[PDB]
Parts: C-alpha cells; sequence; structure tokens
C-alpha cells in the first residue's frame, strides 16, 4: 500500500530544508503540505528496476513496525525516474551527530537509557523475523522528550560489523549493538583509526573489543559488553535475555538522555 506511484511527492511535500549529506544522497526536511507534519526525507535515483523493486518490500516492512522507539515510515513515492521516502521528523537528532555538536561521548546513565530501547525495539524486529543489519550511532534518532527512534537509512565501511559475516542469524545484530554502545561511550567505534579493508581483516583475528578507559565505568556496563560481543554467535545471547540484565533491568526514565537533548538544543 504505503508506496505511491504517479504522485510527485511536492504535491503532497514541501522541502523547507536540508540536514547533511550521506552517500546514497542528501538528507531533507519537509513539511506535509496539508496536515503540517514534518518529516525527513531521503531521495534514490535508481539505475535498475530489481534495484527499485526490492526497495518496495524494504518500506512495507517498515510500515507493519509500530512500535514507540522505531520510526514511523510518512509516506513513499516513485516519480520521474526517483523514489523519495518520508519518516518521522525527530528534532532531536541522531546520537553520532550529537557527540559530534558536543564534541564529547555520552555519561553512563545517558548509554543505559540508549540500549535499554535499542533493546526493546530489537526484541519487536527479531520477534517479527526481522534483522535491522545495520546498527549505529547515526541511525539512533531522538525526540525532545528523550525516547530514541531506531532508523534504517537503507537496509559504507562497516566497524559495526559481526564477526560471523567477514570476509564473505539475528545474533549479528546484537554484536553491532555492542559496538554501537562502545560508538557512543568513545565517540568513534574500535578500529575506527584503520583502512576500512583492514578493519575486515582486524574484526576477524582480533579479541573482543572493551572499553578503552575501563575504570571509568561500572560492573554492569562491561560484564554487559563482554557477553553481548561473543564472537561465537551461538553463544550470544538474544535481545529478550539482554533485557533481564542489571544494566538494563533497572532502567525505567529517559531522562539522562532528555537533558542531553536539551543541552544539544542550547549549543545550536
Ligand atoms: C529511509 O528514510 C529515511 C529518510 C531520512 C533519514 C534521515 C536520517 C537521519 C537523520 C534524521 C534527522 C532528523 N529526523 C529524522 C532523521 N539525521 C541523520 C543524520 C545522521 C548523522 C548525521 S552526522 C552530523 O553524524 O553527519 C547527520 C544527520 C542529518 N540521518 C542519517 C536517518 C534515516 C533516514 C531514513
Amino acid at each position: 500500500e504505503h508506496v505511491r506511484r504517479d504522485l510527485d511527492p511536492n504535491e503532497v511535500w514541501e522541502i523547507v530544508g536540508e540536514l547533511g549529506d550521506g552517500a546514497f544522497g542528501k538528507v531533507y526536511k519537509a513539511k506535509n503540505k496539508e496536515t503540517g507534519a514534518l518529516a525527513a526525507a531521503k531521495v534514490i535515483e535508481t539505475k535498475s528496476e530489481e534495484e527499485l523493486e526490492d526497495y518496495i518490500v524494504e518500506i512495507e516492512i517498515l510500515a507493519t513496525c509500530d512500535h514507540p522507539y522505531i520510526v514511523k515510515l510518512l509516506g513513499a513515492y516513485y516519480h520521474d525516474g526517483k523514489l523519495w521516502i518520508m519518516i518521522e521528523f525527530c528534532p532531536g537528532g541522531a546520537v553520532d551527530a550529537i557527540m559530534l555538536e558536543l564534541d564529547r561521548g555520552l555519561t553512563e546513565p545517558q548509554i543505559q537509557v540508549v540500549c535499554r530501547q535499542m533493546l526493546e525495539a530489537l526484541n519487536f524486529l527479531h520477534s517479527k523475523r526481522i534483522i535491522h543489519r545495520d546498527l549505529k550511532a547515526g541511525n539512533v534518532l531522538m525526540t525532545l522528550e528523550g525516547d530514541i527512534r531506531l532508523a534504517d537509512f537503507g537496509v559504507g565501511t562497516p566497524y559495526w560489523m559481526a564477526p560471523e559475516v567477514v570476509m564473505c542469524d539475528y545474533k549479528a545484530d546484537i554484536w553491532s549493538l555492542g559496538i554501537t554502545l562502545i560508538e557512543m561511550a568513545q565517540i568513534e567505534p574500535p578500529h575506527h583509526e584503520l583502512n576500512p579493508m583492514r578493519v575486515l581483516l582486524k574484526i576477524a583475528k582480533s579479541d573482543p573489543p572493551t572499553l578503552l578507559t575501563p575504570s571509568k565505568w561500572s560492573v554492569e556496563f562491561r560484564d554487559f559488553l563482554k557477553i553481548a560481543l561473543d564472537k561465537n554467535p551461538e553463544t550470544r545471547p538474544s535481545a529478550a535475555q539482554l533485557l533481564e540484565h542489571p544494566f538494563v533491568s533497572s532502567i525505567t526514565s529517559n531522562k539522562a538522555l532528555r537533558e542531553l537533548v536539551a543541552e544539544a538544543k542550547a549549543e545550536v
């Protein structure tokens, strides 16, 4: 249903500005002409027909995800050789972008929240037989309320990649969670220093990576990191399992986040 064809998205949406620039395009901000809703948009000019035919399934999936911690899709359109996709506006921005804005990493209370919610959001997906395949700071979004919104942004280096997936199975995401934590914890992920080539290999021969300044953080955090960053996919735990861990089982309030977001709304 949700993918319209032979309607110009400019008839339903105005573009009021840009947000940055990635790799399969720029990020646009957009205002629903008739209903007022703000959106973030993504345009994709396609070479092939299958290329497109494939993204159309991606999207109809996102359509069946009604969760409080996953972005909602607000409309999608093929028109004049291009394909636009309109996601819920999250005015706290992406997490990575905050760290870069504040020039710093997250505190533990703040990581705790983000993790808590990513876990709840993952559990949902895996329970719908769905993999995300692409967890990172950059796909974790923010409301002012201080809730996350998990975002796909497409389905180019991959530090958050799992071991079993190299050089070349829900459990892959969980690994990528673990890295993202470290990412938020240190702005940059492990092996940032390296060449995209050598990362892959580095992730393979390397022991599970740990935190850079270990006595800066709790037992609960690392004990959580350690058990999530299992290189065997089999002995690596599920979403729900991790949700029972103390690091996140205690977490009821997003204040820590929320205040972070508010800070960034002032530095801007
Ligand atoms: C498949 O449809 C889409 C369309 C637009 C998308 C935009 C983003 C996004 C958004 C976003 C911002 C506000 N509300 C929603 C999203 N922000 C970013 C983003 C992420 C990182 C950075 S940064 C400073 O680290 O270069 C900047 C932006 C704008 N992305 C990739 C993320 C996923 C998106 C997905």
